[PDB]
């Protein structure tokens, strides 16, 4: 509801974004056509998403300062901030999709199979990170919280690098190993490829653009957003292969690339002995054949229904964590966002 | 001579860098394997070049700071801030190899090439880039030039990335134009491209960490190194071409990728009609038989030489820029620099 009602005022301040960025190095018409692309480029994968991330930095704004001080440019730098932390979310997934070999993200095709794009994506992607820094000098060279945060968007990517990284020594393509595939190994990858990046760095931009940096409140805000960010990481393995793609925005590619996805690992647990084998002569393969094998096997062994009560089980938890943690912010803050989520299906 | 005497020290030093950013999160053996790739990127990616930007970061460093505060700490900056932009080189190598399709770098097989690799190279690139910052809060955070570091950094990646996508835009796989191959767009890509990461960012760090953070000092160092920087680049279009790959460490793609080349600039302006339609015929093609028909018209029209003629008449504008702008800088400085790169062939 809340992330409803600002939804559209982030949207239409994309403009903006966009008219800083191609016009703050225009007085140099020697680049302008490279300034050319990066208008196409940001047009392309900043915009199509549920804006999550951004409209979370924006609300957690506005419930974390006086309204004697959501002034106007105050109020501005917030959606500026909220669309930076956009703008980390496409670099990371233009990356993601060439290394997932990914066909379609938000219901198009991926920028690096664009016709003309390819692996040029990787310096696109480069760029955009590029920005955030861009505007963060733009709009907040001169706030206090100014170097905070830089930092904060630094360790954040650093920290989702070493995820991706994570990421991707378990998932060789060709290594079928299913022994990698248990859980402290699941649960250190998704906490460093998204649980960072998702849910503590917009709340944390939030905090200290309000004056909310005190080391033990955003330990305490961590704690609990770290915990939603396993919780959506979870929902986007299982919708990965049991999501319409049509309205996923993407086809998912986890069992093929050979993921230590959720479901995988929970089917590893479940795993009679005849089926343990099925599942090593199928998984990551590219054949049709073999992947809809595995996807039986996952039915066969009711995941579908593990992960709807781990869905409850979990969102509980990060009820109580809310009602541990979150004070002294506005529990709404943990709840809006939380909210946003439960049972999602894109 | 300069760099000679220093080299050795730095690159000792390398140990260290990667033993710092090799343990600083080894307190969390969740993402050991991670960091373990880390150790194994570094030492593959920032080791076997010249060290030319690394050390004038070191070498500019001595020369700026009176010997009663180039103290054991003070000095220990100096290296570790060299082979930040070691690592920016790094970061931009690895993306570029796999941009341009590369076969070798350092005279070895390129990381993106290497089995085992391939498009996870992208994501270990960004890691690079990353280490960048670490390293600058672990050695830095305390330093008045802290957040000048960190911009200048920020900023000269930006620039490059400009760069890469001016000179990536310019030269379409399968679109084979020459009109595009002019004298503006040449001196704005290799500006961009190389110009400010590999000649302005090792000086301009030295003197913020000197204390020497005027304007007006910078942009006058900084239009010397401009100029060096694009001398450079030229050397490196030659040598794309005409330097034996056994000792630039590097086989040469140039022609191929239908890049903007100084030569097929120079090569443009010099040609006969009937040239002008084998080039059109053989340039950014992979067919070796139609490269060597472009080279054969580069030597036709003794561009060898003509390079050869601007490398003088190059380095001596250098040298009256060296004497126009250098002061209040030592001379030193950008002689030291421009005397290791004059006819080089690596
Ligand atoms: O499943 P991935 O981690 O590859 C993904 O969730 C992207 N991502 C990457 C890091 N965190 C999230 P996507 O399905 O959107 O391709
Ligand atoms: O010639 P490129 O610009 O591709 C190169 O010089 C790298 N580079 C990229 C930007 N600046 C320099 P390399 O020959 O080393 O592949
Ligand atoms: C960590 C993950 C799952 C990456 C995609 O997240 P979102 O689905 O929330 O990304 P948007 O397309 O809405 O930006
Ligand atoms: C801008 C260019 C030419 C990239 C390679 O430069 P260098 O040849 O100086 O890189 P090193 O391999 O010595 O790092
Ligand atoms: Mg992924
Ligand atoms: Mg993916
Ligand atoms: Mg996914
Ligand atoms: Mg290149
Ligand atoms: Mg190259
Ligand atoms: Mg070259």
């Amino acid at each position: 509801d809340v992330y409803a009602q600002e939804k559209q005022d982030f949207v239409q301040h994309f403009s903006q974004i966009v008219r800083v960025l191609t016009e703050d190095e225009m007085g140099h018409p020697e680049i302008g056509d490279a300034i050319a692309r990066l208008k196409e480029v940001l047009e392309y994968n900043a915009i199509g998403g549920k804006y999550n991330r951004g409209l979370t930095v924006v609300v957690a704004f506005r419930e974390l300062v006086e309204p004697r001080k959501q002034d106007a440019d105050s109020l501005q730098r917030a959606w500026t901030v909220g669309w930076c932390v956009e703008l980390l979310q496409a670099f990371f997934l233009v990356a993601d999709d060439i290394m997932d070999s990914s066909l379609t993200r938000r219901g198009q095709i991926c920028w690096y199979q664009k016709p003309g794009v390819g692996l040029d994506a990787i310096n696109d992607a480069n760029l955009l990170e590029a920005c955030i820094y861009r505007l963060l000098k733009l709009y907040c060279r001169e706030q206090p919280y100014y170097l905070n945060l830089i930092e904060l968007f630094l360790q954040s990517s650093y920290q989702t690098e070493i995820g991706q990284t994570l990421d991707l020594l378990t998932a060789p393509q060709g290594n079928v190993d299913l022994v990698r595939f248990t859980e402290k190994r699941y649960k250190s990858i998704v906490k460093y490829k998204t649980a960072f990046y998702s849910f503590y760095l917009p709340i944390a931009a939030a905090m200290y653009m309000a004056g909310i940096d005190g080391e033990k409140e955003h330990a305490n805000a961590k704690k609990i957003l770290l915990e939603m960010g396993e919780f959506f990481q979870i929902q986007d393995d299982y919708l990965d292969l049991f999501g319409d793609p049509s309205v996923t925005g993407k086809i998912g590619t986890d069992i093929q690339d050979n993921k230590c996805s959720w479901l995988v690992v929970q089917c590893l647990q479940r795993a009679t002995p005849e089926q343990y084998q099925i599942l090593k002569e199928n998984y990551g393969q590219k054949e049709a054949e073999k992947v809809a094998r595995v996807k039986a096997l996952y039915e066969e062994l009711d995941l579908p229904a593990v992960f709807l009560q781990y869905e409850e089980d979990s969102y509980s938890h990060i009820m109580a964590l809310i009602e541990q943690y979150a004070a002294p912010l506005p529990p709404a803050v943990f709840l809006g966002l939380a909210r946003k989520i439960y049972k999602r299906r894109k």
